[PDB]
């Protein structure tokens, strides 16, 4: 149930509330019962023919559209003392001027005949009806009541009207709406955003009903940025909480490595040493660039060089770790500088996620020290650097890498080095002995040999230098056909 | 209003519908008037002491939560015969079993007293009472009447209860709902989806009321690709026309250049020799790559070249046309090729969407053919090209750009070079006149000099040759001070 308001009370009125009756003598009186009670009597049953009237005084209408009408009386029964009739007639007449006491019958619409659910013969047998009327459209209106030969008491008369109450719902705000007169009346209602508040994608609405019931909520207001909803209205956030959209959540308690906020905060502030990246949202604590890859191993496995790192010790609270490595050359001359650019790298030497790199085509016993950096993404924001180093001889020079590209009983082989070194080698010599002092040479400036005259199913030991005006191969088992 | 589903029907059923009456002679009877019209009477107003009752056949409930009891009836006014009431009263039982004859007043509620509006004085006054009862939960119930003494004539006795009918609305399904039994009762129903709609981003939902009227539409299901809204379902576009996603809006009928398409179609295939790049929508026109620039010019003012051209006279349908330029030289020799590594363009030449270019440092007498070709965003996907040449010859060398950066009286001078043509020069020549026959030269390796022992308020004509081991400026005029 919603808003009623009243606007004619006889009971709430003890009896000072004076109504016009015609006739003026016969008919309706009022009476007072002591404790009073006070009622309007008719009960001229005996009398062959009745017509006595009760009229109200003017009711101001106001904004009213269907008023209700509720009645409490008793009736006795035509058979309980030995023309008579137990129903009564309610009537009502619309108005602008209050005719005082000019009461014209003829101008009265008839709403109902009102019969009682129970009757006295005499226990206090209080009926109750309920009768409405609309849509009224004058200033005012008179009911009125018709007797012609009931013996009726009439104890109390409630005319009021139904609202759908002012009304906070959904960070908006309903004004008070008037019931409407057709009973499947459902009133559109448009919200207004409270402060602070917004729709952000539905806008808000309800309906008011007959009874002033607000029924079907459709669309809310969200609280915007550095706002929250607290009961039914936007605050701005507490001291050491932020909030940075428009969304129907709390405001979210500072993050890590923060500065204390202020009320109202769309995002609280990096404490001295953390950051944030353009790309990072509010919710994300402050963060710093990481520690140094916590262990490097810098390894001279043949002519290449193997780093194998590991991730820092402290992310600075990051997930966007990238390594880069550089290097320098020393000569044990004593003389230092960069890197030659006949160094090359298993991956491009910047932007690793990876956490190991291969160094190849280095200068024999030359002192070379590599640094490995880690970065993650607030680095472009410091000057310091977090990195390691480690430090590399190497004794041989590139050996040929070889491989059986067939075989038969023969041994057909083949070899690689890479093209930077290629202009180095003057010609390769291959060696293969039986598996103790008798082994077989051969020479090319190729890549293949195909070694012949060769025993079945035998293992040989074959190995292939590159010479220079130099560097050689492990020993390979490789076994004829059978 | 909504759909009435009826369970009782007394004049719709022309007297063969037969009801209990206790007692079984007396009180009630049914009467025959002739037009047949059935109805029951009673009209015992004379015997000092009656209860006669009425009692309906069992209606069937079914699934009917409130019943609506809707009577027509006559009353007789007790003053117009010479223990006497104006009133009947109507009850109900509910109960799983039909008990046949056997009625018991004692299991039957009061719904209410009934009174009539129009009393006759026999002009044929019928009364209408509407009342209603709910929640209802057995089987089935019964209904009756009760006469104590009137004279009252019974003519139609209808139950009837309400739904919200089967729906299609917002292409969603509503089911057939029982409206409830509170007057401020919504129920909530969700709808289903016909086939081919979706929600696309809310979701569809209707009220039903206790009058069974559908209140407030909540959400909607929109047709997808391929589909649009006929009536209140989706159907297959035409063939002729498409629609590529889900939206509220009709099929879109074929852009330009493309091929009839079959129904449901989501796009229009592309006409031969017609296009779509791999960014432009399904709404747009099928397009190729434009003519050549309509227009080329190719000046040769002074040592640069100035090409000026001309968007093309076909776009292709298109608004993202670029130019590229290239170049060939040919020494009229004979012989010819590509453009030196020496021309440069006043803006990258590729991807041009100005219309002209100028050309620089280029060798004298040398004949260099421009081609400017033009291209828009389905030009990769063809082969051919769009372009037109021009050709140019040049004479001189760049000569030096000479400015003023200060006087006197006096004349200070500078000059520059293009940084390729200043290994060229040996060393500048300077001349200068009195605005016939005396002129005075200067040489420097350096690109500024001082003009010395000037006349007050005096023009001059300076020019500034480049010398070789050569190309020389316009004549410049330059007044001393005052
Ligand atoms: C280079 O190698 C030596 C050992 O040969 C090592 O101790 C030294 O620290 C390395 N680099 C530099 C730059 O000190
Ligand atoms: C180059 O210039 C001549 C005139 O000197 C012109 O007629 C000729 O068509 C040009 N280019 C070519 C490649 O034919
Ligand atoms: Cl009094
Ligand atoms: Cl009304
Ligand atoms: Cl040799
Ligand atoms: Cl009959
Ligand atoms: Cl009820
Ligand atoms: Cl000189
Ligand atoms: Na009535
Ligand atoms: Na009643």
């Amino acid at each position: 149930q919603g808003k009623e308001v009243v606007l004619l009370d006889f009971a709430a009125a003890g009896g000072e509330l004076g109504w016009l009756t015609h006739p003026y003598g016969k008919g309706w009186d009022l009476m007072q019962n002591i404790m009073p009670i006070y009622m309007y009597s008719v009960c001229n049953v005996m009398s062959g023919d009745q017509d006595n009237w009760l009229r109200t005084n003017w009711v101001y209408r106001g904004e009213a559209e269907r008023i209700f009408i509720e009645l409490k009386f008793t009736v006795r029964d035509c058979n309980s003392f030995p023309s008579c009739k137990e129903t009564f007639n309610l009537y009502y007449a619309e108005s602008d001027l209050d005719y005082g006491t000019n009461f014209q019958k003829r101008l009265f619409t008839k709403i109902d005949t009102i019969a009682p659910d129970e009757i006295t013969v005499s226990h206090v047998k209080l009926n109750v009806e309920e009768r409405s009327v609309g849509p009224l459209t004058r200033k005012g209106f008179y009911l009125a009541f018709q007797d012609i030969g009931a013996c009726v008491a009439l104890l109390s008369v409630r005319v009021y009207y139904k609202k759908c109450p002012e009304l906070l719902q959904g960070l908006a705000h309903f004004p008070e709406t008037i019931a409407g007169s057709d009973a499947p009346s459902l009133a559109t209602v448009a919200g207004t955003c409270v402060d602070h508040a917004v729709v952000p994608p539905e806008e808000p609405r309800m309906h008011c009903a007959v009874d002033g019931e607000w029924l079907v909520p459709i669309g809310q207001c969200l609280c915007q940025a550095g706002y929250e909803k607290v009961e039914d209205a936007c605050q701005a956030c507490s001291p050491g909480f932020f909030k940075f959209e428009a969304s129907e959540s709390p405001c979210l308690e500072c993050p890590e490595h923060t500065l204390p906020s202020p009320e109202g905060a769309t995002s609280c502030e990096c404490e001295e040493g953390f950051f944030r990246a353009p790309q990072d949202p509010a919710s994300m604590p402050c963060t710093r660039p990481p520690s140094a890859p916590h262990y490097l191993t810098a390894v001279g496995m043949g002519a290449k060089v193997e780093l194998r790192w590991t991730p820092p010790q402290d992310s600075g609270g990051r997930e966007d770790i990238v390594y880069s490595v550089t290097c320098e050359q020393c000569w044990p001359s004593g003389e230092c500088g960069p890197c030659e650019a006949s160094v090359r790298y298993s991956e491009p030497p910047h932007g690793l996620t990876r956490t190991s790199v291969t160094v190849s085509d280095l200068e024999p016993h030359m002192n070379y020290t590599f640094t490995v950096e880690a970065r993650n993404g607030v680095s472009g924001l410091v000057t310091s650097r977090s990195f390691r180093t480690a430090s590399v001889s190497i004794n041989q020079t590139e050996p040929p890498k070889v491989r059986l590209e067939g075989r038969s009983t023969s041994l057909s082989v083949s070899w690689s080095i890479p093209p930077p070194q290629q202009s180095r080698v003057w010609k390769y010599e291959v060696t293969y002995r039986k598996k103790s002092n008798s082994y077989n040479v051969r020479r090319t400036e190729g890549f293949s040999v195909t070694l012949d005259d060769l025993a079945p199913d035998t293992t040989y030991l074959v190995q292939v230098q590159a010479l220079t005006q130099g560097a050689g191969s492990k020993v390979h088992e490789f076994q004829t056909l059978s």
